[PDB]
Parts: C-alpha cells; sequence; structure tokens
RNA sequence: GGGAGAGGUUGGCCGGCUGGUGCCGCCCCGGGACUUCAAAUCCCGUGGGAGGUCCCGCAAGGGAGCUCCGGAGGGUUCGAUUCCCUCCCUCUCCCGCC
RNA sequence: GGGAGAGGUUGGCCGGCUGGUGCCGCCCCGGGACUUCAAAUCCCGUGGGAGGUCCCGCAAGGGAGCUCCGGAGGGUUCGAUUCCCUCCCUCUCCCGCC
C-alpha cells in the first residue's frame, strides 16, 4: 500500500508585505530546503518532502508541501517555520506570526480491489473519496494537537484494517477452539424438567420489575440464593485463601477506557451521568415537574439538560476497582500473591432483547475472584479455582462442564491489535451448567455458564502501569461465579421441593432460615 | 386573589366563506351564548363566559372569549364548538374544521406586594409580566392535552404558592421539633480519640477510588464489615422476623416519580441512560475510540448520541423495589403483615463536595427492613426495630442517641402539599452514633446517623395503589442502617486495634476469618 | 368444523322510522296536572355509563352544570342513530363431523 | 526571623561577551590532521536532558534525523542566552534572636 501526502500550508507574515520585495527570499529558500532539510533522515532509496508551489499574498505564504511516510509534510511545515522565518526576519524584518494546515490530504494506493462499502466510516477526515483502487482521505484545517497525537496516522491504519478483510473473527487470537470440553460430569439421572423462569413466576419466587432485564426475589428464592452464595463462598472463594474486599461497582468512565473494555462492548453497558452543581436548576426542574405532573418529553428532556456528560458504567466486569486498586504501584514476590474477592452486590450487562430469561438478566449477583502473580502461579490459582468449583459442582449434584470460552470478556473489541503483550494460550474457561428444560445435554444453549476463569497475561499490568521491583513479569487473573445462575441451575436440575436439594444446602436453609421461607403472598398475586 | 381570565379563541370553517352571510348567524348565536350557555353552571352571585368579540375572516372566525374560576375560556370554547357549528352548518352548510386557542391569558391579582423575584421561574408560559401587584400570565398554541391535564390550573397554583413565601420551611409538617432525643446513651469512657478516614487511609483499610465519593475497602476493613453486617442481621433483622428479600438497586425513573422522591431530590440521585439499539452506532463509536485513542470532547460527546434518555436513577432509598412489588395489590389481614429485608448491595447518594468522608460516601451499603400493616402494627415494627437496635449498640459498646429525624426523606420536596393523605405524627427517627474525633458530644456533627426509622403512613400505599379488601387503612414503613456507617462508628469509638473490639465482633472475625485479614501491602502503596 | 343470513342505543337482550345533531308506539321508573278516593286520562324526561369543573357538608356524602359514549375502532359529510370498511358478539340456516 | 545584594546553559555548581537564532578563553571528553615514538601543536563538536519519526536487529538493543529545553512560567520583539515581570534556588552582608 503505497502512501502520499499533500498538505495546503499557509505561513501568517507578522505583517503585510509586499510579495515583489519577499519572493526573491521565499525562491532561494525554498530551492535549498527542498534540496537539504526536506530531504534529511529520509533513508537512501526514498522520497522526502517537497515544497511543489509557493505564493505570497499580502499577509501570507501559502505553501503546497508534499510528502511520503519517510518525511510528512507537517514535520516539513515544522523544518521550514522556524527557519523561514529567521531569514524573513534578518532580510525584511518579518517574521511568520503562525503557521496552519487548512487543506491535509493522504492517499492510499491498494492492489486490493477497493468500494466505500469495504472502506466503511471514516471517523476524522472531513472527504473521503475512493476511485481507481485509491482512497483519498481529506481533513480540514488540522490542529498541531492531532498531529502530535497522530490522529491522522491511525485513521491511515485503520483504513488500512478496513479495507484488508481482517474483520472476520477467526482472525482472532486463542489458540485452542472455543467450546472445546477441557472437563466433563458425566449425566446424573434427570431429576426436573420443569420451567425455572415459568415455574418462579407462577410460585411468586420472582415477581417482574418494570425495568427490562430485572426482578424482585422473594423470600423462598432468596434465602436460596442466601446459603448458595454462603457455600460457594466457603467451598471454593474462603477455602483457597481469597481475602475479603469491598470493590465500587460504580466505575468510571476512565477506567473502562484504560481496560480497553470500552473499546470492547460499548452497547452492553449502562451509562451513568451525575447531576450539575446548580441547585437552581433543580428548583427550576422541581418547578417543571409539578406543572406537567407527569414524565414526558418536557421534563424528562428537561431533565437530560440538568445532567452532565456521562462520567461512569455500570459495572459489567465486576473485577475493574482491583487494577485501581494495584495502579501505579510496585510488587515484591514477597507481597506476592496477592488474592482478593467481592460480594459486595449487583452487576449490571444491558443485553437488548426480550430479557424474560431468569438465566440471563441485566441485573446479576457474582462472587469476583481477582489476584496477580508471576505467571506460573498465576495459572495455577485459576487451575485450583477451577478444581475448587468442581467438586462444589458434584456436593450440589449437578451435570457440569468446562469449555474454553468463546470470547474474551476484555477482548470483545478487535483493532486493540495495536498493541503488543504476552498472552495466555487459554484467556478465559467457562463453568457450564446443564439446564434439562432447555433441551438434550448435546444442545449448548442448555448449558449456562456460571462461571468464567480467566487468567489475563500482561494485559492489565501494562495499562495500569503494574510494574516489579526486579521486572520479573507479572500476571493478573479473575474468576466469578454468577450466584444468580448457580441458584438457577440449581433448581432447573434439583427442582422445587427443598426436601429433594443437596444435603450442605437443607442445613444451610434450616439452621439461618429455620426452614424455607414462603411467599409474602396477597389476596390477587401470587396466584 | 381574583382571577380572570381571556382567550384568543379561532374557529375554523370547513370551506372559506364571505363574512358578510355568516355574521348575521353569528351575531344571533354570540348573543344568545352570552346570555344563557355562557352563564350555565355558574353560581349565582357570579361571573362565567362572555364572548367579547368575534370576527370572520374568510377562513376562520375568531372570538375574545373570557372567563372566571366558575366557567373558564376553553370550557366556554367547547360549549360554543358543538353548538355554532351545527347552526353554521344548517344555515350555511359550513361547519368548524379546527379549533385552537392562539393565545391563552390569565391575571392573577393580588392583595400582597408582587415582584418578580417573588414569583421567580414559572414553568408553561410564553410571557409573565408583574405590574400593579398583578400577574399576568400568557399562554401561547395552548393544547387540548394542557388544558385536559389542567397544566394551567397548576402553573396558577405555582405562582400563588411562590408569592405567598409558603416556601419557609417551618411550615413544613413534622409535629415534634427535629432534633428531639427520644432516647440516649449516656456517655461510655472515652476510648479512642482517632481520625477514622485519616487513620483507614494511613494504614490503607481503604484506598481512594477515582471516582467521587468512593472508595475500595481492603481484608482488614472488609472483614469489619462482614461481621458487623452478619451480626446485625443475626441480632435485629432476622432476631425481628424479617423474611430476606432481593431487591434491584437500579430503579425506573417512573417508580421514582410514583413515589414523590424524584421531586424531592433530583439533585442527589445519579442518572442512568441505556444504549440505542443500532449496533452499527457502536460500530462507528468504536472507530472515533480507536482513531482518538482517548476520551475527550469529541469522543464523549458521540458516547452522549449513542445513549438513550435517562431512564433509572441508582436507588438512593434503598426501599424502592418494595413498593413496586404490592402494586396494585389487595391485602388480607390474615397475609398481614409483610416484612422484608434486603441486603444486595451498593446505595447511593449524589453529594457533592468535598467527599473525604468515610462517615459520608457516595456508595454505600445498608441493611434495609420494609414493611406494611395496619398502621397500629405498623407502629410497633418501628418501635421493635429502635428497641432491637439500641440493644445491638449497647452489645458492639457504643455510645448513641435517638432523636427526630431533621427531614423525611420522601418528604425533602414541598409544593406535593397539593395532596391529602394520613402521616404519622413523627414520620422519621434517626439512630445517632457519637464519633469522638468529630468533637465534643454537644455537637450534633460529632453524631452520624447509623440508622433510619420511618412509618409512611398512607403516602406510598396511596401513590402505588394497595389497598385492602376490607378497605382497612394501611400504613407502610421502611428502616435502614447504614453498615458502612456503623463500621465507621465502630472504629471511631473502639479504635483500630482489633482486640479491644467488642467481644461478638472479635468472635466473628476468627472464626469465619481466622483473626484479622493483614492490608494486601505493595512496596510503595500502604505507605 | 366451514359457509351464508339477521342483528347490536343512553330505562326496555321491546317493535318501527329517520343523512339534520334524533323521532313514533308500547311498557317500566321518577316527577307533575286534573281530583271525594281509587282507577282511568293528560304532560315532563335533565331515566344508563365514563371523565373533568363549580358549589355545599367536619365528615360519610349531597347539588349544579359541561364534554364524551348508539357493540369497539376508522371512513364519507357542514352534519352519521341512519351510508361504507375492519374486528367483536348474539340469534337462525346449510354443509360436514356421530 | 526580617531586609538588601550577586547569581542560575545544552560537557565544566569554570570566567567573560553578546537584542541576530549565540560567541571568546581555559579545562574535560570524544573524534580527526600532522608523525620513528612520546609529548607538544592544530582542526571538528551532531558532548547533557525530554518527546515524536524513520531504518536496522528474533531479541537485548543499534543507527539516522527532527522538534522542544539557557532555574520554572509569562511579557516585549521580525528575532531573547542577552531586556522587563512572577515564583524557585544557591551564595555573601546587615539587623534581630543566645
Ligand atoms: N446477564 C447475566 N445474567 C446472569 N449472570 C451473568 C450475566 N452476565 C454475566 N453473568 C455471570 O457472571 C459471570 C462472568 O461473566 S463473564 O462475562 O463471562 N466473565 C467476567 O465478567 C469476568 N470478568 C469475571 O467476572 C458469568 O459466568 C455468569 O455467572
Ligand atoms: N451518604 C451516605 N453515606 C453513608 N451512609 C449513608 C449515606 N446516606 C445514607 N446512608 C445510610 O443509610 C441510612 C438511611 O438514609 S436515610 O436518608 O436517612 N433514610 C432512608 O434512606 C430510608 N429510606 C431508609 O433506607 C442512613 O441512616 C445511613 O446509615
Ligand atoms: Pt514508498
Ligand atoms: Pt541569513
Ligand atoms: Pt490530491
Ligand atoms: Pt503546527
Ligand atoms: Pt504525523
Ligand atoms: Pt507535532
Ligand atoms: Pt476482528
Ligand atoms: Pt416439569
Ligand atoms: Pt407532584
Ligand atoms: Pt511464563
Ligand atoms: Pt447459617
Ligand atoms: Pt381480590
Ligand atoms: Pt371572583
Ligand atoms: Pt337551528
Ligand atoms: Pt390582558
Ligand atoms: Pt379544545
Ligand atoms: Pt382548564
Ligand atoms: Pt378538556
Ligand atoms: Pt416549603
Ligand atoms: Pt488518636
Ligand atoms: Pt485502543
Ligand atoms: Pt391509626
Ligand atoms: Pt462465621
Ligand atoms: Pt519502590
Ligand atoms: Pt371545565
Ligand atoms: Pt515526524
Ligand atoms: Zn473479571
Ligand atoms: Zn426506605
Amino acid at each position: 500500500m503505497e502512501l502520499k501526502f499533500s498538505a495546503e500550508v499557509e505561513l501568517t507574515l507578522s505583517r503585510e508585505v509586499d510579495p515583489a520585495e519577499i519572493e526573491p527570499t521565499v525562491e532561494e529558500f525554498v530551492k535549498e530546503a527542498n534540496e537539504d532539510l526536506l530531504q534529511r533522515g529520509v533513508p537512501t532509496g526514498k522520497e522526502g518532502a517537497k515544497i511543489e508551489s509557493y505564493y505570497v499574498l499580502y499577509d501570507t505564504i501559502y505553501m503546497e508541501i508534499t510528502g511520503t511516510r519517510y518525511l510528512r509534510p507537517h514535520e516539513a511545515a515544522m523544518r521550514v517555520r522556524k527557519r523561514l522565518a529567521e531569514r524573513l526576519g534578518r532580510k525584511h524584518r518579518v517574521g511568520v506570526r503562525d503557521l496552519k494546515i487548512p487543506r491535509y490530504e493522504v492517499v492510499l494506493r491498494f492492489d486490493r480491489e477497493v468500494t466505500y462499502d469495504y472502506v466503511g466510516y471514516v471517523p476524522v477526515a472531513d472527504d473521503v473519496v475512493v476511485e481507481d483502487g485509491t482512497v483519498r482521505l481529506t481533513f480540514q484545517d488540522v490542529d498541531e494537537e492531532m498531529l502530535r497525537r497522530h490522529v491522522i496516522d491511525r485513521v491511515i491504519r485503520l483504513v488500512a484494517w478496513a479495507v484488508e478483510e481482517r474483520s472476520e473473527l477467526v482472525e482472532r487470537v486463542t489458540k485452542v477452539e472455543p467450546g472445546t470440553v477441557v472437563d466433563e460430569s458425566g449425566p446424573r439421572r434427570i431429576r426436573f424438567r420443569g420451567d425455572v423462569t415459568e415455574e418462579a413466576r407462577r410460585r411468586g419466587w420472582v415477581k417482574e420489575f418494570p425495568g427490562r432485564g430485572q426482578w424482585i426475589y422473594t423470600p423462598p428464592m432468596a434465602a436460596l440464593f442466601e446459603v448458595l452464595r454462603d457455600f460457594l463462598l466457603e467451598r471454593v472463594t474462603r477455602k483457597l485463601g481469597f481475602e475479603p474486599a469491598l470493590f465500587p461497582k460504580l466505575i468510571p468512565l476512565e477506567t473502562m477506557f484504560r481496560m480497553r473494555y470500552l473499546h470492547g462492548l460499548p452497547d452492553g453497558m449502562y451509562y451513568v451521568c451525575p447531576p450539575k452543581r446548580d441547585p437552581e436548576l433543580f428548583d427550576d426542574f422541581k418547578r417543571e415537574l409539578y406543572v406537567w405532573g407527569e414524565l414526558n418529553e418536557r421534563t424528562l428532556g428537561s431533565l437530560k439538560e440538568k445532567l452532565r456528560d456521562p462520567g461512569y458504567v455500570l459495572a459489567p466486569a465486576q473485577c475493574e476497582p482491583f487494577y485501581e486498586l494495584l495502579r501505579d504501584e510496585v510488587v515484591d514476590p514477597e507481597r506476592l500473591p496477592i488474592k482478593l474477592y467481592d460480594c459486595s452486590g449487583w452487576t449490571y450487562r444491558w443485553e437488548g432483547g426480550a430479557a424474560k430469561g431468569l438465566e440471563r438478566v441485566n441485573e446479576f449477583q457474582r462472587i469476583e475472584h481477582v489476584w496477580i502473580a508471576e505467571p506460573e502461579e498465576a495459572y495455577r490459582i485459576r487451575r485450583e479455582l477451577l478444581e475448587a468449583t468442581k467438586r462444589v459442582a458434584e456436593e450440589l449434584e449437578l451435570e457440569w462442564k468446562v469449555v474454553v470460552s468463546d470470547d474474551p470478556f476484555y477482548l470483545e473489541g478487535r483493532l486493540l491489535e495495536d498493541r503488543d503483550i504476552e498472552l495466555p494460550d487459554v484467556p478465559s474457561y467457562e463453568f457450564e451448567v446443564y439446564l434439562p428444560f432447555k433441551g438434550e445435554r448435546s444442545s449448548e444453549e442448555a448449558w449456562i455458564s456460571v462461571g468464567s476463569f480467566n487468567v489475563h497475561g500482561e494485559h492489565f499490568v501494562d495499562g495500569f502501569n503494574v510494574k516489579e521491583k526486579s521486572g520479573r513479569t507479572l500476571f493478573t487473573g479473575c474468576a466469578g461465579l454468577g450466584v444468580t445462575r448457580w441458584v438457577v441451575g440449581l433448581l432447573a436440575q434439583h427442582g422445587f421441593y427443598p426436601y429433594e436439594w443437596p444435603e450442605p444446602i437443607l442445613e444451610r436453609i434450616d439452621e439461618k432460615f429455620g426452614g424455607l421461607p414462603e411467599v409474602p403472598k396477597t389476596l390477587t398475586w401470587p396466584e
């Protein structure tokens, strides 16, 4: 892919000028610039920058400057500015007050067939033209900030990526085919065929909440949840010696950005905006509310105006605060490993659609284990964790498989292929549990993931600038257990009649709850 | 306050007309309308509507119609429309195609001195003029929807309220002076003077999280939190027989509206917007992200565009899902009372300011008790709950007071004075705990509220349309314990050295955690 | 089960009429006139539902008035109870099924 | 502690000069010329820091080149090492404090 730049540069002189007196100097400069300055740094076989033309108006000198990857037009402009202004200053007592790039054009010549639909959306350009297997990108009024931040450079990288069809996902990193079953519990005799959501709605173990994806869990359901969770903490989390933590469920949009998670699933998160400072805006709002007496376009639009820009996301990962914890810190193997868990609250995923599954919800509860160590140690914690969980699933008499996770959570986007970092051969494993009411065991939709076990390699260690004293390689990982999910699976397999639930569960129910609590019936509702 | 309406009404005839042929009919109608129709329903001593003038253009008949509270101009317009169109239809073969109110004016004559600053912001009017102790409100282009919804009526109510200076808060409902101490634990000998936030930051029992108002709680802190919470659940919640529930922490803006809570604290909540459906918007976004390589005005603004209108608030009350549960349901005393609690997760309050207190945070943990019963029973649950809590505070060897709560949470706004409903003499009580490091016990800022105990009267029962079979009066109430707060108070009083903590706490720490966990130190951080 | 026919109000699963904002008969209810009483006779209808507004009452509640409803929604028209379209529903017939 | 004075580089807490994009002397480093060797002598300076770009190398890393830095920030000017303002900091003096 040949790549060629052309810029319209404008040098604004300190005062008006009579060009005829100036040109002699510009001509001389330009000629010697093309010969020397704009060939400097260019490798022997290649082309640099040339000032292709110039002209002098009363305020300005206008230049056509062309470039190559070896020397780019604005870098050229930089080399020219300071110099041509010293000459102008010495010869004519005139400087260059400002320098601007009204038009900056880049042409990418392809061997591949290209058309608009191949390219797609091009983020920063004012024009995109595709012709003759060529992409002409034009940028108006280019800031020094764009240039410093290599914004155009990345646009180019993008357009290349978009044309080369790299977007087809077998192109992705994981070494082992997802779906691949590492481990299996053979089938248990099949004890319950009932539909957990429908049955739970029936008996009112959940009542549907007004918001999409959400539910109210009434006491029998909640008692199950409590002990199920407590039993998980006892058998796995606490047994493997993870120490407790309280992590924020409200996560700064910038933490999301550092993780690259924002790049990955921007459409699967909820966004959160806080209120503006000025208390009178809300005095006024309160007034609009009273007068309209409802939420409508007017009041709801007026609400938006009193809000700030979105600065947070309701936490989907559930492990984020941990990288903020280690951020910019330096570790010693005597301080390693670090193993924390958090069971504080609800974790959110926005899925659009019929939200009607109890097995897939927007608001869920999970135990998040999180850890950092040298990578041999790093991968063992995940192994132990898996073995730990397998044993629990057995104690809960559940049918389960462990398979290679289909996609990395923090990998769920692509062009991040831009960096370079050390990654595990198998980033993510899923602990799946069979739900009989969904179909025969062969069917992948009859299994839900009740937990994911991930080694991250160096990914977050890098973005959060976590280092080791020596400089040893550091790895992180997280595992988490959707307890909401484990509950559904327990019901799906063992059914709703409590005396047929697993032993450790009955005991927990009885001791803490004195029997399985009953639905808070009304006359109308439970039905 | 005398009140007088004048409307410019426009009746649009089905076809163009030659007025001279029409006027004879309009004149006749108008004269008889003023005599009969527009005096109907008006009480004997009072004024109705009059059509003060009319004129006929080629498409339209224009009318000046004036009114009083007894008969308002548009009601007049309604009485006129159907009738004048039957006559026009019979005499001229012409109907009234549409009817509009381009200008609708209301004048409120006051005896009180009024100026603009008294009135303040007037929500729906296109003009407000104050002169000669008079407020002229003008509405352009008035929809039938405004009229149906009595929007203007409430504007008037408002402007009256705003002038009558009712806004000064001694005007508020609570019978007993807030601050009033119902009950007290005499001073304990004073065992620790240290500053809990500063000390905790020092030893790294919390690390500061990037977002305003938030923190990471590391294992010793979290272990304390876990057992403290578990001990509360054992001694109060579970002892008084509250049954467990899982309540949504993400609350629909409409639930907020029904509670009247939105009217109350619109500036103390976080707002949440979900993403738009179209997945390509995010394809595009992902692209803008890569190219800019940062969150900035451009990308952050572009993010806003892919978001929907705010439809939720991060739950500040912590009891909201319960009214959604009972909503539109009918209860039987055999089903009463209903007592649930929820310990699911974080509850949010946006306070703007230096967020540096551990005693006042944006993201906190509390146990929420919630209940419904006949009101004698209703108030007992709160009493029991208080007695329950007092005993716990004693077992935790804390200095505590119970005082009349300064403001109702769901009362935190005003003009809701519009309705009529049965309210307790003392809506809210606070359980306050002494923090030595803040000042001498006399100082109210040295006490924080570790819980609030509220009977709501009929307030939510009404707005959520919860009824009883018989029709007996129903009450609700909630209590909640900020466990975050209880932790700070424990430290504030007993200090950071674990062997000097209360007995039931040590035991809980040892059994579950095998000693008090240690800080996950790095080389740099804990410091 | 498939098909065709008849119908559907605002006291009446009453009958009839009507492109003029609904009318006629009969009955029921309520009220009124006539009057020894009774019955007979005659007049009135703001007779059901739904939602606002205003007045009265501490309250339970009472009164005034207005708009909308003709199975439900939509069309035509100046005007639809009336004509046309869609669905709903009752009632009889044919066909097939035992 | 208060006050006043002197100063502050991009090899040198070296000295001097300079409104022309920095220069002079001396020393140090590196490189080069002259040459029996040594020393002497002469020339060169892209000699420190910071950040991009390009090339090379599997890599550790190597090379080319460009922009910015004269205590830190800002002003004037066509041009600031030089002049002016603000803060920082070193060095001496006076005053007061023992
Ligand atoms: N929508 C959902 N409904 C219920 N549980 C869910 C949902 N999304 C995630 N979970 C639970 O959370 C676990 C982790 O989700 S994950 O995307 O696969 N992996 C992660 O988030 C990792 N960061 C570990 O927390 C799942 O295995 C499941 O147990
Ligand atoms: N910003 C905060 N930081 C810490 N705890 C808080 C905060 N806001 C509220 N709480 C806790 O939550 C309790 C209840 O808050 S409240 O406004 O007073 N009352 C309510 O919210 C009631 N609906 C009961 O939940 C407080 O007493 C305190 O224990
Ligand atoms: Pt090339
Ligand atoms: Pt020159
Ligand atoms: Pt071009
Ligand atoms: Pt520039
Ligand atoms: Pt560039
Ligand atoms: Pt640049
Ligand atoms: Pt891809
Ligand atoms: Pt079943
Ligand atoms: Pt309201
Ligand atoms: Pt390794
Ligand atoms: Pt238990
Ligand atoms: Pt009922
Ligand atoms: Pt009046
Ligand atoms: Pt007429
Ligand atoms: Pt007026
Ligand atoms: Pt209208
Ligand atoms: Pt009105
Ligand atoms: Pt209306
Ligand atoms: Pt008020
Ligand atoms: Pt102290
Ligand atoms: Pt990126
Ligand atoms: Pt009562
Ligand atoms: Pt325990
Ligand atoms: Pt260190
Ligand atoms: Pt009205
Ligand atoms: Pt460059
Ligand atoms: Zn995670
Ligand atoms: Zn509450």
